[PDB]
């Protein structure tokens, strides 16, 4: 006899976009910050531009007192460096696990199992906000469909995740972003699926989606062309020349950019952080010999490195491990002056 | 300034699913058939019941009136095999693409690129109530978060795809699905990507949803005991019995159901849709020798054998090729017979 | 604790976008509400001078009856079209004066169910047909919310006595796609209709439901098409010295004094028999002047009378109406004092 | 559809609020305690004079809390005979157009900024509860309710609308108590009908908290009663009370009512609220039995003005002055208080 929502607990309310959006409208500077670095970012995609974008931060953010401090030194590094590298935090809300564990900020700000996705979304926003008006743009993992209305409109690059980006509804979603977006290699290495990504994105989908009211509605894309690959390893690493020569011969056998994003922790890590620099010498290597295809790289940083299983200390991470602010320092300093070579010599 | 739906064409009017709801309840025989059928499932999944599950039908739905034809035949024999085989007709709307491509009869029911969801969501739900209203069950595979408010009333067992067995947001949507779901192994033949996923719907969860009144909101799901994996081959195939006893090993020490379902089609079969047969024959003489893991099939199946680009014969598939009528007569009695041995032996 | 509290239960509503999906407005539907709201138009600005008559049940209670009734009556609109422009009362919604039934929207299955899902679209159904066959529809907009459900289908719209002077119904009628006519007071005060009238030409800002089921902020263009229906109070106010001084006082507010006048309710103090005699005296004012009058209202069904049980077919459960045999005597009387009046011009 | 609509705008709704602006614990006994205290009036177990005192409408919060700072003061030293609780009317009906107040218009320029105006009105509310004024408001509309009635002890269905069906249902789902006013012209018998169907439960269509219309399905709301307000004539004097109490037992409804001292009592003439508040005084000594309150149109200055060129004055009907306020209050208290003590 029964057979709806038979192992549904309950439903609860959801203020929608429209609520954030009315208490945290987007700035004037924030919106032109945003526009440009998108920009920006197109031009590093399509080859206009030969600036390293660099994809860094944190893991994931569990903290926004320790994420506007991150930021704050960053933002000394990226002004410094803006002729060689163009500087965006990892602002990383959404976190997916292998089977279970924390999702994120959002989805339980109170990292104690409340839940209370209402509260996470508005401290989202308003992290996003204050990062934005400080100078400071902003990237994140969409993992989810809904909750990108609440602050698209903050993000300058966006990925998807290796565990997503095979996912048709995933590419969909990414065809109807406004910022630039990388989608990663497979779990196990399979670079195929994020050439077909990209492919996907670009073109224009009907999907189902969330107005801004809170409504669900059918959502027509225009399409993104500005999507491109992140090399993030496999059962084995991937980020030297061979594979990047290899990944780039690929891309134009399939008709899309042949400049990509290397990723210097997860499985080109051997998801050891102290390795993470290893790999970013290994790219500043390609960079003074060629590297002609390689448009970025990200990074896994915060203010105290490593990782902990409880937020005892501040500053340091609660899911993957990262590298110290004094590494990053380095590891910036190595591919600024890396890049700013390759620049000269074009 | 401009930063928010850059890449949005246009937003469109949804039907909520209370209206198609409305327009075709589930009846009172429909009703007791999902809701029988899905307990009868769950004990073939803990292994209470040594019948075989058959989940056999058409690669695609692309004409409802092929399909309550191709019903009207299975349902002769579902109700021939019932104490050997549970038979569930393969009714899948939603198809993942490789890139780009017809998405199904959902996105697209009028076959000529119109995007006419609210038409194909009621035809969706029209196709599967009077399935169920004639004695047949039906199965389908899940590959959005939005569409089964429309319709999992009406289906006994469900499928997450190859592309998104690792995808969070789809392990959730499992974990609040009131049918048992199978969890296909990766595309290039990762299984644990599966058993991890049984891992994580079984958990409760809270995620963003729709309701049926069309409106977003927080669900807090209570988790899905009935989930088992489905191998479905990978860089080779993995149908036999030495990959049985693999995944029913790492089954085991997941702490998850060892009784897992074998997909006689897709990779397992590749570039030739009667080697399915082949599958079969081998999945018989497992079931005969021992076979004590298998606990299901799946098979690709129609009124006529192959596949077409443009449906110009009735009752042929335009997605992946299918064995005919005849192979289905031939392949069931096999299955039948090899699975009365299996339950006679105690 | 301070909400909610005097709050039963909140239920399931289907939003009009489910039931214009079933039943959409077909392309003569469509033709026949646009071009009688045009021929309406021009009776309330002195443009036409056939006579506007709404006539039908005081409420529908059974949609089968009320198709025959339209079936009868658009013969006779075909009949008289050169002298009257009939269109049919598809009343849902009525207003007690404490408690009772509602109407069909409100309660379709007449037993205290409140099946209003079942109702709106049992009304919108009935409306359908109706524009389908030729016969367009007038109703009372009681609800704020039910429009969104039918008003595509509907040529002329009534706020009722009750709620003229309501400032959400002078809102509503500002933002409706039909002509409406605004009564006078329950005790006779024509004031208030005038006043609706300015008040619904402006256009205003209120809140409203969407054609999802939204709630949201509606801005109104104003509605050009608004007149006054005399329909008695402690006296009836249907006569020559009425209309006079109700046209006097339309000109004084700067607004149509062309205006309707209902034989039925507080004009035939509550007798169905007097509906006759108030349209012979309209008939009347038509051959000797009568150059204010746009239009008639009359409580016509199939059988006359009422009952409080619908145990008769085609005949009311609320206010008693005229038969068949009389609503052709009526519509006879009409159509042939105001064929001389036309013939003056 | 929609040949006369000029645009749909994006509503807030009530949730967005709530959560801004949750009611606190103070608010929330407040408001119980206030719609409980009114209940004993109007049935009759309380002896105390209601009394609902105000701006005519509220078009600046500055003002207004201003206002009820002063009155706060005077609410507390007459406690023992008087239960006040100011008038905070968002909510306006214009005879044909006009400003409709601070919801529809709150910068009063004709810009129609409706979601600050709500946040303005709920805002406003909660300060007033939180300092320990409470509130009265006419309930004109049948969605803004769900914004701001959980910080409403005592609501008013105007003249105009107590006839309307659709009001009458809102009022049978009010978590408050319920005055219902006389006709425009004198009409008592629609507010003692309006009683009479508001008792009832009904089913209506309305809009949830969320925003969305549903099916509202209301139980009856047993505080109602009417309120005295004039007609061609006032009716304010004991004759009108003994005649309307007696209109009001033939009717099985409760004959303890509220009289207006301003509109059609005043002749719309500000300066004969005194007098008004004068002869309900002399009813209250010589046994004004059926009395249960009074309303009042006052603010900080008196009169009215056609812009709101001056801070604390009215911008719709004329108002007296705190001095007034202050002379009419001290009258009714002590009237009252000789009615209390005889037994
Ligand atoms: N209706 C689904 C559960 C569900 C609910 C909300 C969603 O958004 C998705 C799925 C079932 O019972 O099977
Ligand atoms: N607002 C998103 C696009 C989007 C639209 C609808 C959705 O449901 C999801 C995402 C952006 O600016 O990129
Ligand atoms: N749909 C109505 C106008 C309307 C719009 C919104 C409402 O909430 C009410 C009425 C018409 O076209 O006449
Ligand atoms: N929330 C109101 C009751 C109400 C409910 C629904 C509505 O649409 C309007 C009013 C109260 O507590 O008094
Ligand atoms: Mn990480
Ligand atoms: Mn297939
Ligand atoms: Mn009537
Ligand atoms: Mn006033």
């Amino acid at each position: 006899y029964p057979t709806d929502d038979i192992k549904i607990k309950e439903v609860k309310e959801l203020l929608p976009p429209i609520a954030h959006l009315y208490e945290l409208p987007i700035s004037k500077e924030a919106s032109g910050l945003v526009h440009r670095t998108r920009q920006e970012i197109s031009d590093l995609v399509h080859g206009r531009d030969k600036r390293l974008l660099v994809i860094i931060g944190p893991c994931s953010i569990h903290d926004p007192k320790a994420a506007l401090e991150y930021a704050e030194r960053l933002l000394k590094l990226r002004k410094q460096y803006e002729n060689e590298l163009l500087i965006v935090m990892r602002v990383y809300f959404e976190k997916p696990r292998t089977t279970v564990g924390w999702k994120g900020l959002i989805n339980d700000p109170h990292l104690d199992g409340t839940f209370d996705i209402n509260f996470g979304l508005r401290q989202a926003r308003s992290l996003l906000l204050s990062l934005n008006n400080m100078g400071m743009p902003a990237s994140t993992e969409f993992l989810d469909m809904i909750t990108p209305q609440y602050y698209a409109d903050l993000i300058s690059w966006g990925a998807i995740g290796a565990r997503t980006t095979e996912s048709q509804v995933h590419r969909e979603l990414a065809s109807g972003l406004s910022c630039p977006v990388g989608f990663k290699n497979g779990t196990d290495g399979n670079l195929k699926i994020a050439i077909d990504a990209i492919g996907a994105a670009s073109h224009s989908h009907h999907f189902l989606g969330v107005t801004k009211a809170g409504h669900s509605a059918i959502v027509h894309t225009g399409g993104n062309p500005d999507c491109h690959v992140i090399l993030r390893g496999g059962k084995e690493p991937n980020y030297d020349a061979e594979h990047v020569s290899e990944a780039a011969e690929q891309l134009r056998a399939a008709g899309v950019t042949d400049k990509l994003m290397i990723d210097c922790s997860h499985a080109n890590s051997r998801k050891d952080y102290t390795r993470q620099m290893e790999v970013a010498q290994d790219i500043a290597a390609q960079l003074e010999q060629d590297g002609g295809n390689i448009m970025g790289v990200m990074v896994e940083s915060h203010l105290v490195e490593g990782r902990q299983d409880k937020p005892e200390v501040y500053g340091k991470s609660i899911t993957d491990a990262c590298i110290g602010w004094g590494a990053t320092e380095e590891l910036l300093a190595l591919l600024a002056g890396a890049n700013k070579k390759r620049m000269a010599r074009a």
